[PDB]
């Protein structure tokens, strides 16, 4: 339909945030890295602040120099999606309430795991018309959950200023589903080694952490899905794999700052206690990044 | 083995009120696959014909009346595993002796097999019948997930020639596509059918093909030939039907359907509930509006 926010497509890149030793954000490596998702990567958007390892239980005031940061270094050049979930929903509002006048124009929340559908829908709709901004749904409204069924999502839906929905798990069966059911509705993929087969069940984009690095090939796959090349979408998609598999084996998010790093990013090591990446695991990334990167 | 490629239907088989095969009805559903549906080919013995709910020597009865309807116009594979692997010896040396020329075989389920004891199965298989094989994979039924190094040990064998992928996962999907590029996968999900083909499945293995095939060979071709928008719009035509079939009961939809189309597609074997007078007027409904 028409009413579709359409320019909202493409690839998202989950932005990394680097830290200093001491556990601060470091704000110039953090700039680093939005230029290189922007200038080199060439994403179409910016998704900040999502849940990880080490963004859990950073502190808000944390949170908010991160968001303040990223618009200031994007400026209006790509899409912005400010995630402001994942804590209790009086915290959340006034998340979004503080990114929202520092002109985020869109939202996207998950709840926390403590859970009744009309707990789930509440939260959604409080943030909306708390904050005044659009928001964007997760599929899976936790992490130790399912993904939801198709009437409820019709449910969140109906609200004008729910626009679309992050789908996490790759139940490609609910995702036809719920394109099919909701043509006026962004979807985004969540699972970058699952892009293709998304694609052609026509998601509006994809949001993902390896697009920090692997942002060029991610936009071929979407690209050549979309225009007749799926011969081509596929090799890519194939090679793209390849890279992803190791990333995992290798631990992702140590992975994806070591090979930042390998392209000159001041992507500094995981945060926290969080475990010190091993003298095998630095090799093996510089073996990533020379194979599919350099 | 490219000739295999091509949208299989699993075959339904019909059965009288006391489980007994019906030969009429069941000539008429291989009459109507192979000549309405335009299948590539018929998948004979697996979940969607109730195999797991009759004897062997109904088995039997049934891979002798499919290839002597059906003949050589398509491809034919006999699923012939089971948790008894004499009986799945003894059921792949009798279809080989009638003319099939590829076996299937369900991961051996129940018990907890190790991976070990499923290779032998298969291998044994194999080398008793001389016969080619399709690994059977299918978790949501037997809890069997296989990996994908685990793949690789099977796939060694050179008469082990493909699988049928149901597990959902298309992460795996991709990863054996890549790494086994010799090898046949079939689609077991028919409403997956479309993001499948783009990973480059070599066909697709299905019980709603027995109603639905030409809009699966649709899909199938629209997505190999560039035509991606179209084989879209028709997936999501199939997936209603499909939503339909499922919430009224598949395998007796299914054979409603046949019905409506002339087909004596018979009864389920017991304990499988006997069809009711909502679902069959809700059966008519799917029929004239997907179908007829």
């Amino acid at each position: 339909l028409y009413k579709k926010a359409g320019f909202m497509k493409g690839i998202y890149s989950a932005l990394m945030v680097p830290y200093n030793e001491d556990g601060s954000i470091n704000e110039k490596g953090l700039r680093e890295i939005i230029r290189y998702n922007i200038d080199k990567m060439k994403v179409d958007g910016l998704y900040v602040g999502g849940s990880t390892g080490e963004n859990f239980m950073i502190s808000t005031e944390e949170k908010k120099r991160v968001f303040e940061i990223a618009i200031d270094e994007a400026k209006d050049s790509v899409n912005l999606i400010a995630q402001v979930g994942s804590i209790n929903l009086n915290e959340a509002v006034e998340l979004g309430k503080y990114v929202t006048k520092l002109g985020y124009k869109c939202l996207s929340a998950v709840t926390p795991f403590y859970f009744d559908f009309s707990e789930i829908k509440d939260y959604y709709e409080t943030i909306v018309r708390e904050t005044g901004n659009y928001m964007i749904i997760y599929s899976i409204p936790f992490l130790t959950g399912v993904n939801m069924s198709l009437s409820q999502f019709g449910e969140l839906f109906e609200n004008e200023k729910i626009i679309g929905v992050k789908f996490t798990a790759g139940d490609f069966y609910l995702l036809e589903r719920v394109r099919k059911a909701f043509p006026d509705k962004l979807i985004f993929a969540g699972f970058d080694e699952m892009l293709l087969p998304a694609t052609v069940l026509g998601v509006d984009g994809a949001i993902g952490s390896t697009y920090n690095i692997n942002g060029i090939r991610a936009k071929q796959i979407f690209e050549l899905a979309k225009n007749s090349k799926i011969d081509e979408a596929l090799k890519i998609q194939h090679t793209t794999n390849d890279l992803i598999e190791g990333i995992l084996s290798n631990g992702l998010y140590q992975t994806i700052k070591e090979i930042l790093k390998l392209e000159g990013v001041d992507a500094g090591y995981c945060r926290k206690p969080m475990k010190k990446i091993s003298q095998k695991q630095i090799e093996f990334a510089k073996e990533l990044h020379k194979k599919f990167l350099k």
